[PDB]
């Protein structure tokens, strides 16, 4: 089973205000201004910015309460990515469904933290379809997930998920992924 039972966490205050407005600043001077994905995005290098080693230490320090579920792993790039009024990205898992042949590098989990929320009555929900539990972006919030078994790579389908439209103001996010070695 997934472990201790939490298919997702969430935690308030993960960046400060100002620390989420630093790392939009520092996408939008990189140029990021039916179906799946309608949204904008770019990466940032290991390093590009105290922000992101900010992320991925706080991520790191999270994962290492978890060292009965997880052993080895890798970091993702970090991606922001934004939203704005009519965008949105369906359902999806955000690993490789697979049985007999998981990639080996396969997404095991994902820490994404809210940058930027959309205002009163914007939509822009985090929504968690199976688990029947839809979260409201706020900003320095973060969501941690489970996408995969760390020892099969099999996914947790529980975690099938989407982003909501927003319906005014903006979204922006930055996913940390968490990979298999
Ligand atoms: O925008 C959201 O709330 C979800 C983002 C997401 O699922 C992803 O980028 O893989
Ligand atoms: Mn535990
Ligand atoms: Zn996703």
């Amino acid at each position: 089973g997934v472990c201790d039972g939490k298919y997702y966490e969430k935690i308030d205050g993960f960046l400060s205000d100002i620390e989420c407005d630093v790392l939009i600043n520092a996408a939008i001077k990189k140029g990021l201004i039916p179906k799946s994905r309608n949204s904008e995005q770019t990466w940032f290098m290991p390093g590009e910015h105290e922000v992101i080693d900010k992320i991925q230490k706080k991520t790191r320090e999270f994962l290492n309460s978890k060292k009965h579920c997880i052993d080895k792993y890798n970091f993702e790039d970090v991606q922001v990515a934004r939203y704005k009024p009519g965008q949105y990205y369906y359902h999806h898992y955000d690993g490789d469904d697979c049985d007999d042949a998981c990639p080996k590098d396969q997404r095991l989990a994902t820490l994404m933290v809210y940058l930027k929320a959309p205002e009163e009555g914007g939509g822009g929900e985090t929504d968690f379809p199976t688990l029947k539990t839809k979260i409201k972006p706020k900003k320095g919030t973060s969501i941690f997930f489970w996408v995969a078994d760390p020892v099969t790579r099999k996914l947790y389908k529980e975690t099938l998920h989407a982003g909501l439209p927003v319906k005014s103001g903006e979204k922006i996010i930055a996913n940390q992924w968490i990979r298999a070695v």
